[PDB]
């Protein structure tokens, strides 16, 4: 358009191309140009292969053939451009060129040369002006064609808008010239996203909690990309995202089955709907990775066990609601969808997997039956809503979250009965980015679009992976180096297939004993690295290196690295990495065990905490700030009260909805971390990053059976004896004043 | 910086600018140029007190002194220059010019003269590139300086930021290059926004739920800017930004007092509160605003009675809790903030403003005592919560949304229980736009910036509500014009002084009886134009022209005018309106009533319903559709309904969260029109533009005395008799279908 | 700096380098040109490995890598243009190049190739002016990286120093602009 600087690629023969002896296609580059097009012309055909075959979006694409020479390889040339082309966005239109007969005589190879090119251009015999006009057409014809429902709307809104007066707001980036801090508010954020974050509007755009205009027409096209019967954008957040549907199922005295690895809004979305909650924690390995859940814990047995098991408030055998569970948690372990449906729908009527990190799961052939869209939808009435977080991995703007629905048997109720809630949790300001972004990412994903872009990641990751341990072909004298979470057979780039990455049933590669039966299938792009120091031989070994100084290495270094687990480093790969940064990775680790068995002061290397807080570590070493936070884990015994406070069931004496109204009553009071032993907690305190919802609001502590007080302790001398460190728990009301950096939590008087 | 391509204005005499004969003022342009500045030269004094005088974003200020010619008045230009310089951005650098002694001989102009400037430069003997470089040492100082906190550091987090991996999410726009939907969206919305919102960010930036990092000094900066012990930021809107503070306030059994002005966020807050409202229904003219709230209601006496008066759960008398008011009510009628306090301060103790398009009441000599935030905190505890919306009027980004907290009294509990609950409504996603805007929406208002900011959106309102009466001095044989609610003594934009704007007591120039004293001060920027057809002699004279055809007119001429009351045309001017938009309605409303007595057919002007819908008004002149219609109101007896809708108090049956559950249990079911009378509602209806929300979920239908199907039954014959007009009822589920478009709500079986 | 006209070495083949058919080579070399750098094109890899092992301060080192042809000694090639770079300064960022996969394969030389350098440059699929943008971050990372602590502090010293009136002596050359002789003295 006035943007949409896409190119248009030109191959032609070097005898050809940018030379002399008849020239209409630099002609038709020329009056393509006064059109206002890009041109990467190319000499030859193997270099436009390469063009045409990386990330481009490209317009049209301009081919030489001569038809007769497939011992010549000149048409086979060709259908290999054709074919190389069309793989990541199939609708630009490939054109031919030649100045005499071209592919009147192409003797069998027809189902992709003649199939696939929208028309030939004999570029000396027709119309020059209008031959490149017609080119313009069909380029123009597809990158409008190319623009998904809403986005096409809302580009269109910000050329031809309300003229004059479109009244409440900054108008169309109005306002942001009326002042210097409004004005360089302006310059820095471009124009066209204040022009286009219109402060309340309904007329051409449609707006979202109506669902009418192009919205409409997004939301039922993001069904027919996902695969649902009616799928909702939500604007408020992932947050919020689980909260709607949340809210728009039980908000009442009923029963509800929740995992306990939620994040800190699903227990939030508890609140919000004032049910008492049951609990299925799974089991971890001895490293700190948070495991799976035993599909044993879903079948018509087991939850009627945890019926009688709430302490507080029995229900009378409820259909047991609203079913989460994180699937794909943190570290890549995505479940089976289907084998949670298979041993669940009979007692569940409504499903609600929060694929937050599991947004990409639709588009490959690799989680089929593993994301809660692909079900194949029974009659038994499941319910499964899948409240996707699309502003990590697949990339749409920030807060941006989908909701996909789909029906079956007894329940569909979502006709208007939603709408009526989802107006409750989202603002009333429609018609900007965030919805405009996440019909985006939604239309990335178009098909064999974005089929072909996370495979693309996992040839980010699965040749980081393999040039990972391809360092351990080097000096590795007995073991040392940073053990990833696939030491066998899949190393390296081989193949992505859905049954040898699937952890096998009790083995021992990962740790989670009696795995069940096909059930598991690792991410290929979440790379768990476990860095040395806690063995598979069940306890830790004298050689370990802290989980926080190996990320703070590269934070300086400039990289930022998830850190759940004890000793984890998990590595986040994702769509938004650019193509070679598994390699800055790669080198700031064998950056790190050059740095490390010099062993040089902190303050050398790490500014985060020892060059900026210069007392404590003056002229102290790594190795042993390692190996003294290596053995603090161990004389306090923490990495067994990891294993204590995962596995304990805290003592239910509340309910969130009313361990909550016990803080606006003022029944919150600091209860300090030594008498905690047998007072109900009314605050979410969360072990950020290794893990869980430790304690909810309302998880009583029984006595020192529930043992968390060892790493409670432990965060505190951990600040206390070395500076800016795992001070980390959230939750942990720190005052500041006379004693050592005490902490306090809040409970109920 | 990179951005940021503010210019410096330079004024010099005409024979030493753009000239001959000693050039150093050129050559320090061109320096400035090498460094990226841009040049507003001036070849006279005037010509520079015009550029400087309109609202640029100036860096510096170049002026040309001679110092002894006051009566010459060169220095007396040079000071007046710098006073018309600094009134809206003050710590713009004034730097002088002079090739001889220059203010060594000023008489007595030393106040404002070598007073405000920040340095001469003797251009001729001082140090070329030297002096361009001091020159742009303040320049860029104050350029840095201008910046508030948030906003610095986060355009300093995308020049220097995480280096080479910044793992969930699109990492800075890099996922935004993998397709053509993709590359497109990117090549939109330009580069910096894209590289500007973080998915999960803490470490320079500052979480928000955490309060850390440069976010907590634009937090308690905007406390020093608008007034406040303690501001927080809300991103998800203010229909999150009204649920945080009723949230955070009681969720529980005990009673809270709301009027029946309320938005549709209110009442969904009180969803997720769980508590028993009460309601206090203002009373309005015969026109159809919606009118000022009785003060008398406020009192120790009227709320115990209202206390008796609740239907369903009578508590015991609370101190009635959380009292919502919309200040500034959508066509400006600003309260007296410091009468709710004075009449309410003993009952309630905590309050809360919906201060929705009073965002700009802290920034005026107006406003004075009449916004939540000014009202000289006393020995009471009276919490009052102002929650603005600055999405519209004072120009942040959309959802943006502060909320203003000051304390007093008995109850502070804003520490930490506060964030315990700010938490629940926000998503985990911060370091982004939103919170960036809504920085600099509270940092162009810093002092004089922002005062003198309303203050020239006054001098488009009043010089529009004067030039808009001003055509009634043409030809207006007896009476035929847009009655302007002004049109007593305030004709013309002679002065904003609080005492001749507020609406006198008993009077009849607004038609609301019995007005307290001095409680109502009208909004002069949000001008209620009130077209003819409504006498204020009780009932309708038949000269009528319908609401929505005279937006309409404009509506595709391009206005955007809102629309509440039945014949109340309101304009909205805001903050985001070019300078010199008033001429423009005031030439698509003169052009109105050009094509109103010519009544051409609605096929020729409004292609929005007639020649898009070209069956029903095929040759039909507006005239009669006005006075058909006009007369659909008076044959109805709906425009008396209006009065008797409103006025009735709905038996509350239900609470709004009882009415609520009553809607995931199956309980809704659809209840047409007829046999309403006598079932109770469980959904928000509210008509919608004309008012407030009529039925709440819980509001059950007596009899036929609520007489609310007046105008349900209206909105039918309205669609039916003529295509795509007002069935604008928000709430009222239209089945498609068998029936001629008839309408069906939810109940409660 | 203002000063600090440090080049940046750009090592690619001579039938994609100063030549045709895909160029973005050319164009981080342009941006970082608008970014106020110097450019030390090279057309092969022993006319490169000449120049950046004599005594050059260099700022940042772009390499044309291909990974599989060691008998190619391409890949071969580029250890030794890193390993020949790193002897003088070796906190220099030596950066890769490459169209398509690039180094996916290395056999066995990854002590000095993956080890040393500090990012690939995928010319093509990557971030054209935001990619010249990080080998500026980078380079100039270096450049501050590389002075000493004092001379780093009186280089931003008379950049940002006390603004109007530092006031014993000449405060800054301020009097070798009052006499001939002085301003003389000054030039
Ligand atoms: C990161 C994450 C989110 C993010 O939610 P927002 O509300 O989008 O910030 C949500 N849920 C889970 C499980 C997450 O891991
Ligand atoms: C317009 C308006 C709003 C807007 O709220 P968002 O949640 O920001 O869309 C809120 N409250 C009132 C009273 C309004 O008039």
């Amino acid at each position: 358009y006035k943007d949409l600087k896409f190119p248009v690629l030109i191959v032609h023969r070097d005898i050809k191309a940018d030379t002399v002896a008849g020239e209409r296609v630099r002609g038709i580059a020329h009056e393509l140009e006064q059109d206002g097009f890009s041109i990467l012309s190319t000499a030859s055909s193997a270099e436009g292969r390469i063009v045409a075959s990386t990330h481009h979006g490209l317009a049209c694409i301009l081919v030489a053939a001569e038809g007769a020479g497939e011992n010549q390889r000149l048409l086979q040339d060709v259908v290999e451009l054709i074919r190389v082309a069309r793989v990541r966005a199939p609708q630009l239109p490939i054109f031919a060129l030649g100045e005499q007969v071209t592919i009147e005589n192409a003797p069998a190879e027809s189902m992709a040369d003649l199939h696939q090119l929208r028309g030939i251009l004999y570029l000396f015999e027709d119309t020059v002006p209008f031959l490149a006009r017609q080119v313009a057409r069909a380029a123009r014809n597809y990158l409008a064609g190319l623009l998904p429902p809403f986005f096409r709307a809302l580009v269109e809104h910000t050329a031809q808008s309300n003229y004059s007066w479109h009244t409440p707001g900054h108008g169309g980036g109005v306002a942001y010239r009326k002042s210097p801090v409004g004005q360089a508010f302006h310059q820095f954020f471009g124009e066209n996203t204040l022009r286009s974050d219109l402060s309340v509007s309904v007329p051409e755009l449609g707006s979202l909690l109506d669902h009418t205009g192009p919205l409409a027409e997004a939301e039922d096209r993001a069904a027919r990309n996902f695969g649902a019967d009616h799928t909702f954008f939500v604007i408020n957040g992932t947050s919020t995202a689980n909260k709607i549907v949340w809210h728009s199922m039980v908000g009442r005295e009923d029963l509800v089955l929740v995992d306990r690895n939620c994040h800190k809004s699903i227990l939030h979305s508890i609140i919000m709907t004032g049910a008492i909650p049951l609990y299925l924690t799974p089991e971890r390995n001895e490293l700190g990775i948070i495991g799976p859940i035993p599909l044993s814990e879903f079948s018509k047995e087991s939850i009627a066990a945890k019926i009688a098991a709430s302490p507080l408030a029995r229900g009378r055998e409820p259909k047991v609601k609203l079913a989460v569970v994180t699937n794909s948690t943190y570290d890549g372990l995505c479940y089976n969808a289907e084998l949670i449906k298979q041993t669940l729908g009979d007692s569940v009527e409504v499903l609600h997997f929060d694929e937050a990190w599991y947004a990409y799961a639709a588009f490959h052939e690799f989680y089929d039956g593993r994301y809660g869209m692909g079900t194949s939808r029974s009659e038994e009435g499941p319910l499964v809503f899948a409240t996707h977080s699309t502003h990590k991995m697949l990339a749409a703007f920030s807060q941006a979250s989908m909701i996909h629905v789909q029906d079956g048997g007894t329940r569909k109720l979502d006709v208007a009965r939603f709408n009526e809630a989802f107006m409750m949790h989202i603002s009333t300001s429609p018609q900007y980015g965030i919805i405009a972004s996440l019909d985006v990412a939604s239309a990335m994903m178009e098909g064999p679009a974005g089929r072909s872009l996370i495979q693309e990641t996992f040839d980010e990751a699965l040749s980081f992976r393999r040039a990972l341990a391809n360092v351990r072909q080097n000096l590795d004298r007995n073991d040392w180096w940073f053990g990833v979470w696939q030491p066998e057979q899949v190393e390296g780039t081989d193949q992505v297939g859905t049954h040898d990455w699937v952890l096998e049933p009790s083995a021992d590669w990962h740790g989670f004993g009696d795995i069940a039966e096909d059930y598991v299938l690792l991410d290929p792009i979440k790379v768990t690295l476990t860095t040395p120091g806690l063995s598979a031989g069940g306890k830790l070994s004298e050689q370990g290196i802290p989980a926080a100084i190996v990320s703070r290495f590269l934070w300086e270094r400039g990289l930022v690295v998830e850190k759940t687990g004890l000793y984890s480093f998990l590595v986040l790969f994702s769509m938004g990495i650019t193509k070679g940064k598994w390699s800055t990775l790669v080198t700031e680790l064998l950056e790190f065990k050059r740095c490390y068995d010099a062993n040089l002061p902190l303050l050398d290397v790490l500014p985060s905490v020892a060059q900026a807080g210069g007392k404590r570590y003056n002229g102290v070493g790594l190795r042993d700030l390692s190996d003294a936070m290596h053995a603090s884990y161990r004389d306090n015994a923490t990495a067994k009260a990891m294993k204590r406070m995962y596995t304990v069931l805290p003592e239910v004496a509340m309910r969130p909805s009313e361990a909550y109204d016990k803080l606006v009553r003022g029944e919150v009071e600091a209860v300090p971390i030594a008498r905690l032993e047998g007072r109900i907690a009314a605050v979410m305190l969360v072990p950020y990053p290794p893990g869980i919802p430790l304690i909810m609001p309302g998880e009583r502590f029984t006595e020192a059976t529930r043992s968390i007080l060892d790493y409670l302790e432990f965060a505190r001398t951990f600040e206390r004896a070395f500076p800016g460190f795992d001070s980390d728990v959230h939750g942990l009301q720190h005052q500041d004043g006379p004693s050592g950096r005490c902490y306090t939590v809040e409970c109920i008087k």
